[PDB]
């Protein structure tokens, strides 16, 4: 569990995590409580992961699009500042962070990708993507290149690929049309062939990532990189003189950063929700706060009014917020991390060939939609519907203990676990939640319960072998593509936020109540000793169901 008494902090390792601790230092020294600051890989991943647990940091820093599917699954505490710390910064701010009504999280700073060039190797730099190949050429007669940037993360390449017509979700009159995505639009199209063919034509490797990319620049090797104002402290370091200006038009249109605002949540889970409120608010988002961050790493155009009027003097923070102004404020809503992992995939494969950019975008335009529904289905495709159903028609008609079993269904005492069994508030719930994700689950169960009324069959010809009731399941579940399952089930947690969202409305399901249902009842318990006296394991079925969900 997460330790009471102190705070625990994580921030990415690219950000001024040592400036952070020294407003640790500050809050240790003023109130004797300890900060800890730590910057794991994967942040963005391992948060969701230790916090669902109940563990983690009590302070999360990240950009605010993750945020929606954090709050979604409970990780955040809501964020209720007084008035006049609310007026310290800027509403648009406050914006990025508000989710269902509710503040989510502390914003920071924005953020927004930038051209940055060294000046002694290009004093005027393109205004235009498509000079760069000729660019390339004339500096590779040098010695060196004219771009380089992280190839591995979409945020890096997303710029060009909105600039003439590439969107994720379509906003319109307030909200975002999830299922209304523009990944494979003409426009979306045109940009990534542009990035395609300049690995093709050699003016970039497909394996660049944030690290060589940083290297080669602040190292002299290359005339420009993309990168955001974190980078700014590194290329101080290095002997380069260096400019940050617009990012470079594609079609005569702006390159389209998404906008980040880095964001502070509190964990849910959190003892100390009080101690990092304090921080938050009285120590970091201060003038003195935010200068001891940004000395160490820049933050952009931060939050807070009365500092950003100082930074808002520098040129650098100038051509920010001109490409923040020409990109959009990225959305929080728990989708985000559909987008941004099936764009991820589509740059990926199409840079390294493996995909035409008309096959890896055209992919990730249905990724990205990835709904409940969907997903469902594609379970369903692995499963031969037509087999299971005449095995089930045979043994019924062939087989005496399934003829029992059948039997005994149709008495009162199922009747009864089945009318109360749907009867519970918790069941009730998930199947209402099925209708709202448009999954016809009533329907359904009621077709189950015309087959378990049924009192006739059409005439067939019985078969000669059946096994009872294990040789039922025994010769079902031989239908079953059960690794295909779980193979599918890891992708769609990774790749779909609803599918994820359903599976943790069962894993936090009060389970319980359904123990009572059973120990406070009868025709449960003897529905129960039935299943086990024809040979079938049902301990080790409810206790296997259990480890799947946490109970
Ligand atoms: O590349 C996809 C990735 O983009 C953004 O992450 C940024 C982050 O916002 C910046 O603060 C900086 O650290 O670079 C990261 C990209 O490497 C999204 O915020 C993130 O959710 C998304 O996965
Ligand atoms: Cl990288
Ligand atoms: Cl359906
Ligand atoms: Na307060
Ligand atoms: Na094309």
């Amino acid at each position: 569990k997460i330790e009471e008494g102190k705070l625990v902090i994580w921030i990415n390792g690219d950000k001024g995590y040592n400036g952070l601790a020294e407003v640790g230092k500050k809050f240790e020294k003023d109130t004797g409580i300890k900060v800890t600051v730590e910057h794991p890989d994967k942040l963005e991943e391992k948060f969701p992961q230790v916090a669902a647990t109940g563990d983690g940091p009590d302070i999360i820093f990240w950009a605010h699009d993750r945020f929606g599917g954090y709050a979604q699954s409970g990780l955040l505490a809501e964020i209720t500042p007084a008035a006049a710390f609310q007026d310290k910064l800027y509403p648009f701010t406050w914006d990025a962070v508000r989710y269902n009504g509710k503040l989510i999280a502390y914003p920071i700073a924005v953020e927004a990708l930038s051209l940055i060039y060294n000046k002694d190797l290009l004093p005027n730099p393109p205004k235009t993507w498509e000079e760069i190949p000729a660019l390339d050429k004339e500096l590779k007669a040098k010695g060196k290149s004219a771009l380089m940037f992280n190839l591995q993360e979409p945020y890096f390449t997303w710029p060009l690929i909105a600039a003439d017509g590439g969107y994720a979700f379509k906003y319109a009159a307030g909200k975002y049309d999830i299922k209304d995505v523009g990944v494979d639009n003409a426009g979306a199209k045109a940009g990534l062939t542009f990035l395609v063919d300049l690995i093709k034509n050699k003016h970039m490797n497909a394996d660049t990532d944030y690290s060589i990319a940083e290297a080669a620049f602040n190292k002299g090797e290359t005339a420009m990189t993309i990168n955001g104002p974190w980078a700014w402290s590194n290329i101080d370091t290095s002997a380069v003189n260096y400019g940050v200006t617009v990012l470079p038009t594609f079609k005569g249109q702006p390159s389209k950063p998404f906008v980040g605002v880095l964001s502070a949540g509190i964990n849910a889970a959190s003892p100390n929700k009080e101690l990092a409120k304090e921080f938050l608010e009285n120590y970091l988002l201060t003038d003195e706060g935010l200068e001891a961050v940004n000395k160490d790493k820049p933050l952009g155009a931060v939050a807070l009014k009365s500092y950003e009027e100082e930074l808002a003097k520098d040129p650098r923070i100038a051509a920010t917020m001109e490409n923040a102004q020409k990109g959009e404020i990225m959305p929080n809503i728990p989708q985000m991390s559909a987008f941004w992992y099936a764009v991820r995939t589509a740059v990926i494969n199409a840079a390294s060939g493996r995909q035409t950019v008309d096959a890896a975008l055209a992919a990730a335009q249905t990724n990205a939609a990835a709904a409940l529904k969907d997903d469902f289905q594609e379970f369903v495709d692995l499963v031969p519907v037509d087999k299971l159903v005449n095995v089930a028609l045979q043994y019924l008609v062939s087989d005496k203990e399934f003829k029992e079993f059948f039997g005994y269904l149709q008495g009162e005492e199922f009747s009864a676990v089945w009318d109360q069994f749907f009867a519970l508030n918790e069941v009730k719930d998930v199947l209402n939640y099925l209708e709202a994700a448009d999954l016809a689950v009533y329907d359904a169960l009621n077709t189950v319960a015309d087959f378990l009324g049924l009192h006739h069959v059409k005439p067939t010809v019985h078969t000669l072998r059946t096994g009872g009731l294990t040789g039922f399941f025994d010769e079902t579940v031989a239908l079953l593509p059960l690794d295909k399952f779980e193979a599918l089930f890891e992708e769609k947690l990774k790749t779909s936020p609803e599918f994820k969202a359903f599976f943790e409305k069962l894993r936090n399901l009060d389970y319980q109540k359904f123990v009572d249902f059973h120990n406070n009842s009868k025709e449960v318990q003897g529905f129960l000793q039935k299943l086990r006296s024809y040979g079938l394991d049902v301990d080790g079925f409810f206790n296997l169901v259990a480890g799947f969900f946490g109970w």
